[PDB]
C-alpha cells in the first residue's frame, strides 16, 4: 500500500537460517521443469518471488541440448513462488532476456531485461509487465547487469550495468529508475576496477553493492551511491578472498584488484557489510563452484587480515554450488525497523562438469537472523546423468 | 475500474522492443502444450493475455494428427497470460471457435468465438464470459473474423466480420458492441476490395484497421470508421508491399488490390498508420512465411514510393514466421496521454513446409517505445521434427 | 454480494449457443486428466464452474482399469473452471462422493456428495467446503441424487434425493437448504413414479425438476415444488419422448411412465417448460447413448403430440452422447429480467460400447439465446482406442 | 479479519463425516505428484490446507529410490489445498524441514520447520513465510515436534519440541507464539514420560495435547496448558489402547506407560476429550499400520475399562494407514458457538510392508458432525507396485 523508504540500516545478524530450498532438478527428473540459470529471489511488501533465466527447454528434453549460446534469442527472465519448481505450470513471464535484474519499490514490480545482439544489446525496463523505457549499448560489447535483485528505496530504484571486455578494462553506469522511468543515469569512472553481476543492498540513504572481477581480482569490488549518484568504490579490504577462483587467503587490498594468478575469471557473489565488519559468502573450494560458507570477518571491511571470526556452512565442498547474490526484506514488511538480509545461492548441476548434455541449477536461500542457526549442507541433490 | 476512453492517438515511435516470446513449441516437445494458431495478444487496463485457437490437442500427441479441418467442433478460444506456454495448466476457456477476436473495453473482456457448419456459421458474443449475443451468416459462406483484437472506446468495441468467397468478392461488416450486446452493426460496400483477418486499433475517436486481400492484392485493404460506422476504405498506398506472398516492391496503389500474379492468396498482417507515413511490418521472403520486419515509410499511407526510412529485423529469413496483428496499451494503463502501439508476430512450425504430422505457432510480441531499440532474429526455436 | 433471489421466469428462447466444449479426452491422450462423468455446471453470480465425479485416477493409466465399481471409496466430487479439462492441475476438490449435487445460492457454493456403503450411504452438506450437515439413507438402499446441479432462490437451496430399488418403486425426498443447513424436508409420494438424477431450475417462486424413469418409462418424469415444499408430479405429456433407451415417438402420457418394452433402464436428462410448451434434449438413438438434438414442442407440456415445432442438432448419430443436465444462470448476473436456460452434454467414451480399458467423458454446453443459432455436431473427438 | 478467539469447547460429536480424500498415489501413478509423508490439514478462518513433507522426489522416478534418511537436507514443508493432489503444480512452499508443525491464527499462518544436522538441529519460525524466530537443539539429539497442526488462541500460537531419546527419556519443551515470535517457552518436567509428535487442540482456554510415547507406552500420553504453560500430563486412562504397536485391550493406566512386550516403538496418533468421555481414532491391527476406527468411550479419560461405547470403522485390516493427526474448524469460520474437532489419516503405501523402492502418503480426513454418519472403508487405493 505503500513503497519502502529509505534511511534504515542492515538488522543485528548471528548467523544464517535457512528460507527455502526448491529441489528443482530433483523434480526436473520426471517433472516438468525449466532449465535455469540465475535463481535469484526478490521481494515486495507482500511477497517473495525468485526471478530466473530460461533457453525455453525443459530438463530431460532434448531441446536442453545446452548447444546453444548464453546469449540466444530464446532467453528468457521469468518467475515464481520461492521454493517451488520453476515449472512452466507456475512460472509467470517476466521479459525477453539473456541478461536481467528486478526488485520492488514496495507496491510493484520493476524488470529490466537485456536482449538482442552483443554489439548492439538493448535493456527494456517495465514496471508491472508493462515496457516503460529501455537503453541501448553505448559501448557495443555485451550490455550486462545485476542477475541479481535491484535496489529501490523512496520510490526510486537503483541499479549497475556493465558495457565493454570480461578480458580488461570495461565501461559501468548507475541507473535512477522512478516507476519504470529512467531518471537520471551516471558514468562510473573506475580505471583499474571491473565490475560485473553486482549483488546490491540499501543502507540508509545509500546502496551498497559487492560484485565480481573477471578481469584480474580474486577480491571482490564494490561500490555504494547517492540518490544523487555520488559514488565511491574500492575492493573489499579483508584477506578472506571471496570470489572463485581465487588464491589462499593472503593479505587483501581495499582498492586495487589481488591477482596472484588466479585473480582472472570469477562467479557471480556478494557480501554483507556491517561497519567496520563484513560477511562474506563463498565457495569452499579455490578453484571450483563447490560448497559455501558464510564468513564473519570483524575487520572486512577497513582491515586486510585472513582473520576472520566465525564460518557457518551452507555446502559443503563434495557438492556443487554456483551464482550467490543478495536480496533484503524490508521493514514495511517485517515489523522491524531495520532491513532483514539475505541471500541465494545457486547450485550448478551439468556441464561443464558433470557428464550430461545439459547445465541446470536449483536454489537454498537465506536470511539475516539475530538468534541461533546451524551450518549444516543443503546441496541440490539431483542424481546426474538424467535420461540425458 | 473505468472504461478505455477515445480522442487519443497513437504514442510516438522510433523503434520496437521485445515485449514477450513464449517458446511455445520448444517446451511443448516435453510439456504440455496445445497445439495452437492464432496467438493473438489483448490487454484490459490491468492485464495482458494471449488469445488462441486451439484443436484441443496437445503437441507431441496423436491427435495432433492434423489431418483435421481447420473448422472443426473442437477447435476453441483460449487465452493465458503472455510469454507463458499455452499449456493446458494455464490457459483459460474463452468460448467453441474455429475463427474469433476479443478485446478488452478497459474494465471487462468481450470474446467473439465463429463455429459452426459452413452454410451457417454463428458468432457468439460474451461480455467476460457470458453470451450476450449472437450473429448468423448472413452469406452462408464461411463467416469469419478479425483473428486479432477488437477495438473499444467509451463502453463501445467495434469490428469487422467476412462472409462469402476468399475467391473473390467477398461481404462485409463492422459491428459496434456495448457490454457483448450488439447496438447496430454496418454493411462494408467496397466493391473490389477484399477484407479478412483485420488487424486493428484506436486512432483518435476512430477506429483503423489494416487487413488481408486474399482475392487478388499484394498491398493490404485498410478501413477507418466512425462510432456512427461511417466509414472510408482503400489500400495502403505504399510500393513496399506488406501481404505474402507479393512481387517486388514496386509502385503501389492506395485504392485498389495490386496483383502482379502474387496477389491471390496472402496471412494475415499489420500495419501503423502516422499521419503520411505507416509502419509496415512483414515477412522477408515474398513468397513464403519467413523472416519478418518493421518498415518505416514516412509516405507510406499518402504516396507510392518504394522507399521507405528505416527497417527493423525481427526474425530472419532463414527462420519461419506466420500471423501478424496489432494490439495496443491504452493510456489508462500507462500513465501517457496517447497510444501505445504492440504488434504479435505467429511462427509456425510444421506442415506444409516442414515434415511433420502437425502445425503450431508460438510467439514473440514488441510494443512503441520512442526510445532506443534493436533490430535481431527472434524465432520460434523448436528443433523438429518432434517423436512425431 | 448478493443472493439469487426467486419470482423469476426463464428467458424467451429460439436456439440453443455454444457456450463451452473441454476436448478433456482428447488432451487426456498425452496431458494429464482425471477420468470423469457427470460433469455438470453450476454458476455463482460471478462464475461458472463444471462439477465432476472421479475414481482418483487419470486417463492412460492403469488405475483407470475401471474394473472398480462405480460407488467406490475413491470416488470424489471435484471441480473445475468450464471449457478447461479436468485436469488435477486445475481441479478443486469438493468432496469424498459416488453420487452428487451442487449449486450456487448467489455468493457461495452448496455441495452435497453421497459416499459410504450402499446399505448406510450418507449425504455431506457443505456450505463453501465446510461440513454443514448429513443426511443418512433413509431406506437403506443406494441413496442418491441428481448428478445435477441443485436450485437457490432467496437464500434457500432445494434438490430431491431418491433411496431405495433401480428396479420398480423407489422412495423420494425433497430437501430445503440454508446455508448449508437443512430447514425441513418432504417426503415425496409417487406411487407408480420413478425419480433418478433429476435435473432442476428455478421457475418464478417455484423449482421444476425433468427426471429419470428406470423403472418402466420412455418418457420423463417431473416434478415442480414450493418453497414450503408443496409439490405437484406428473410425466411430461408429449409423445416425443426424452429418455433412452425409448420406443418410437407414440402418444406419451402426461401421468404415468409409457414402457412399449424399452421404459426400462434410463439415462439422466432434463427438459424446459414453457407455458404448453417444452424444450426437449434427448439421443438421436432410440437405443444408445449417442447423438443429441433439442426438440421444441410447442404442447410438449400439456399435448401428447408426437409433433414438435423444430429440432436443432448438437451431436450427429455417428458420434457418442450420455449424461444430460440443466444449470441457470441468473438475473443477478445478466442484467436480465429473466433467467438463461443451459444444459450440458456428457459425451461417454469407451466402455461398454467402444474397446477400452476404461469409461470416462467430455461435454458441451449450451444455453438460452433468443437470437440467431445453428445446430451441427460437437462429438467428444477422441481417437480410441488409446496406450490403453 | 480477526483471529480465532479462546473460551471455546469442541463441539458435540455422534460420529465422523468424511470431508475429504486426495488419492495423491493413485493419480502419481502417471500424474506429477511428490512422494508424501505427514498429510495434516490446518484451517484458518476461509481455509484449509493440507500439510506434508517431501524430500523434493516425485512418484515413479528414481530420485523416489528413498534409500535417502528421512533427515535430509532435501526434505521441506510444503501445503496445498485440501483434497488435491500434493503435485508440484497446486503446492506451496512452506520452508525447508524433516520436522515441522503449522497453524492459523486467524489471520495468518504460523510454519515451525526443523532443520539441519542431528546434534544441532534448528526450528525456523515463520507468519506468513517470514522468518520471525528461531530455536535450536538444547538437548542436541534429534530436535523435533509435532508433525501435526499447532494450536492458536487470542492471538497466541502454542506448540510442544522434543529434544533426546526415541529409545528412553527424552527432554520436552511447550512455546508461546505471537506473529511468529516466541514470547516464553516452558520446560516439561514429566519423569518416566515419552512425548513426541503430538495431536493439539483447543478447549476453552486450554490447549489439550495426546501424543506418542515411543519409549515403553501403548497407551497414549497426553497434556494439557495455560497460556502462562501451567501444564498438567498424563496418559489416555482407558483401556482401549490408542497407540500401534500396542497389547490386546487391557486394564489402561491413566499416569504411566503400559508397555506389555508392545509398548515399545509408536505412530502418531490423536484423540479427543469429551469430559469423562475420549474419542480414540487408532488402527485395526495391534502390530502394522493398517486399518483405522474412531472409538467414543464414555469413561476414557477418567476410567480404565476396555470398555467403549461404540466404534466406527474408518479403513478396514485388509488395507494400510499411518500417520493420524488432530485439526479443528473455529467458530470464527462456522458460525458455532463450539469448536468443529476433525482428523486426517495417512495412508502409508511402499516400505517396508509393500515391495517398491519407495515409501509414500495418501490421505482422507473426517469431522465432528453430531448428525448421522456411516462408518466404511476409504483406503489409499493405488495398486503397487508401480513402474518401480
Ligand atoms: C543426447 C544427445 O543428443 N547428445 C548430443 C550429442 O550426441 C551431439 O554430439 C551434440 C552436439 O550437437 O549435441 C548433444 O550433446
Ligand atoms: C505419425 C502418424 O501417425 N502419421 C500419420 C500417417 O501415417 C497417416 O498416413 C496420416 C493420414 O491419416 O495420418 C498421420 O499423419
Ligand atoms: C490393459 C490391461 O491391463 N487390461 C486389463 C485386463 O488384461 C484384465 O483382464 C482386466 C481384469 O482385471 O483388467 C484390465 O482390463
Ligand atoms: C529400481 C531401482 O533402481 N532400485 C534400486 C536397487 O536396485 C538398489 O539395490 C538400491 C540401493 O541403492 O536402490 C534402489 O532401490
Ligand atoms: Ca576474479
Ligand atoms: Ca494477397
Ligand atoms: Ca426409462
Ligand atoms: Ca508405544
Amino acid at each position: 500500500v505503500i513503497h519502502y523508504s529509505s534511511g534504515k540500516d542492515l538488522c543485528p545478524v548471528k548467523g544464517w537460517a535457512p528460507l527455502s530450498k526448491d529441489n528443482g532438478i530433483r523434480i526436473g527428473s520426471r517433472g516438468e521443469v525449466f532449465v535455469i540459470r540465475e535463481p535469484f529471489i526478490s521481494c515486495s511488501i507482500n511477497e517473495c518471488r525468485t526471478f530466473f533465466l530460461t533457453q525455453g527447454a525443459l530438463l530431460n528434453d532434448k531441446h536442453s541440448n545446452g548447444t546453444v549460446k548464453d546469449r540466444s534469442p530464446f532467453r528468457t527472465l521469468m518467475s515464481c513462488p520461492i521454493g517451488v519448481a520453476p515449472s512452466p505450470s507456475n512460472s509467470r513471464f517476466e521479459s525477453v532476456a539473456w541478461s536481467a535484474t528486478a526488485c520492488s519499490d514496495g507496491p510493484g514490480w520493476l524488470t529490466i531485461g537485456i536482449t538482442g545482439p552483443d554489439a548492439t544489446a538493448v535493456a527494456v525496463l517495465k514496471y508491472n509487465g508493462i515496457i516503460t523505457d529501455t537503453l541501448k549499448s553505448w559501448k557495443g560489447n555485451i550490455m550486462r547487469t545485476q542477475e541479481s535483485e535491484c535496489v529501490c528505496q523512496d520510490e526510486f530504484c537503483y541499479t549497475l550495468i556493465t558495457d565493454g571486455p570480461s578480458d580488461a578494462q570495461a565501461f559501468y553506469k548507475i541507473l535512477k529508475i522512478k516507476k519504470g522511468k529512467i531518471v537520471s543515469v551516471k558514468d562510473v569512472d573506475a580505471p583499474g576496477f571491473h565490475f560485473e553481476e553486482c549483488s546490491c543492498y540499501p543502507s540508509g540513504e545509500n546502496v551498497e553493492c559487492v560484485c565480481r572481477d573477471n578481469w584480474r581480482g580474486s577480491n571482490r569490488p564494490w561500490i555504494r551511491f547517492n540518490s544523487d549518484l555520488d559514488y565511491q568504490i574500492g575492493y573489499v579490504c579483508s584477506g578472506v578472498f571471496g570470489d572463485n577462483p581465487r588464491p589462499m587467503d593472503s593479505t587483501g587490498s581495499c582498492n586495487s584488484p589481488i591477482n596472484n594468478g588466479k585473480g582472472r575469471y570469477g562467479v557471480k557473489g556478494f557480501s554483507f557489510r556491517y561497519g567496520d565488519g563484513v560477511w562474506i559468502g563463498r565457495t569452499k573450494s579455490l578453484e571450483s563452484r563447490s560448497g559455501f560458507e558464510m564468513v564473519w570477518d570483524a575487520n572486512g571491511w577497513v582491515s586486510t587480515d585472513k582473520d576472520s571470526n566465525g564460518v557457518q556452512d551452507i555446502i559443503d565442498n563434495d557438492n556443487w554450488s554456483g551464482y550467490s547474490g543478495s536480496f533484503s526484506i524490508r521493514g514495511e514488511t517485517t515489523g522491524r525497523n531495520c532491513t532483514v538480509p539475505c541471500f541465494w545461492v545457486e547450485m550448478i548441476r551439468g556441464q561443464p562438469k558433470e557428464k550430461t548434455i545439459w547445465t541446470s541449477g536449483s536454489s537454498i536461500a537465506f536470511c539475516g537472523v539475530n538468534s541461533d542457526t546451524t551450518g549444516w549442507s543443503w546441496p541440490d541433490g539431483a542424481l546426474l546423468p538424467f535420461d540425458i
